[PDB]
């Protein structure tokens, strides 16, 4: 655990966590990852015991073991939960997938949304109802939900969403959004605005920002361009950065930081072993689960 919580210090600036990610092995493999989580970090998002695979491994049959465990961590360390995710086409039951009926699809479709989301009903902060639905051109991936629901998806899901679990924020996530002007950054800004114009509830957008080195210093504005879409907020997903530099991170941290809508900052990650790109070294915490360069700066730019 860093003595200085970076967490409490973005906290302080009106921002509403700076956190990271967990599950059983991670939270239990170490004496000290679980207390890096627990002082410096507000936030936790499961790494994958919430998504489609880990929960309806077969159709109308939930396995909550895992999605229990991080949920209850979190809820009895003071941390606040981002569920991830609802609907994806990634991570994904053969069975879903192979559904061709519209209204078949649409049914199983509503019924995973609902048993996940009564289930911690009042303890989520924010869902990520759907994640990854744009090809990066800016037009909508054509995943089974989008062949065969078609574009009303995205009403059906956000709709359900919000009626489960009115307390919850409902977003979309996607990354690639690291830069104003980019294609997928425009796709995802018009297509939020007509569907908020529509009334489908989305309050806020979700941008992963998973990044190579030196793509920090570029975030601020996409950060600026996705505020255009609308929303209420929109935050940092699912952060890294190959090389974890200071200057990178320090960069991110104020693009959120001086955006209004940027309710807060989750890294992918707590430390560079348990990192999905733990080859490049993408985390604030190296192997020894100390803090790196790039921890230390954050902390001294707040
Ligand atoms: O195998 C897991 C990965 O899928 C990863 O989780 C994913 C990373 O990619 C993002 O698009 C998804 O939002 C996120 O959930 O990280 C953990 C790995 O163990
Ligand atoms: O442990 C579970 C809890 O996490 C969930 O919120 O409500 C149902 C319980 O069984």
């Amino acid at each position: 655990q860093a003595s200085v919580s970076i967490d409490a210090k973005f906290k302080a600036h009106g921002k509403k966590y700076l956190g990271t990610i967990g599950d059983q092995y991670t939270l239990t493999k170490n004496t000290k990852n679980p207390a890096i989580i627990k002082a410096d970090f507000g936030q936790l998002t499961p790494e994958n015991s919430m998504k489609w695979d880990a929960t309806e491994p077969n159709r109308g049959q939930f396995t909550f073991s895992g999605s229990d465990y991080l949920v209850n961590f979190a809820q009895s360390n003071g941390k606040l939960i981002r569920g991830h995710t609802l609907v994806w086409h990634s991570q994904l039951p053969g069975w879903v997938s192979s559904i061709t009926d519209k209204n078949t699809l649409i049914s199983v479709l509503k019924n995973h949304i609902t048993t996940v989301m009564t289930r911690y009903k009042g303890k989520i902060y924010a869902w990520d109802v759907l994640n990854e639905i744009f090809n990066e051109d800016g037009s909508l991936r054509n995943s089974v939900f989008y062949n065969v629901i078609g574009e009303d998806y995205v009403r059906i899901a956000f709709e359900t969403a919000r009626s489960v679990d009115p307390n919850a924020k409902l977003y979309i996530n996607d990354y690639n959004l690291d830069s104003a002007g980019y294609s997928k950054v425009n796709g995802m800004v018009s297509h939020v605005k007509k569907w908020l114009a529509a009334g489908i509830p989305i309050d806020g957008i979700g941008s992963q920002t998973h990044l190579g080195a030196g793509a920090g210093s570029a975030v601020a504005g996409a950060l600026n361009a996705l505020a255009s879409a609308g929303t209420k907020e929109i935050a940092i997903t699912e952060l890294d950065i190959a090389g974890a530099s200071s200057t990178d991170y320090v960069n991110v941290v104020n693009a959120c930081l001086n955006q209004a809508k940027c309710v807060g900052i989750t890294v992918w990650g707590v430390a560079d072993p348990d990192s999905w790109r733990s080859s490049s070294s993408p985390l604030l915490f190296d192997g020894n689960y100390n803090p790196k360069a790039a921890y230390n700066a954050i902390a001294n730019a707040l």
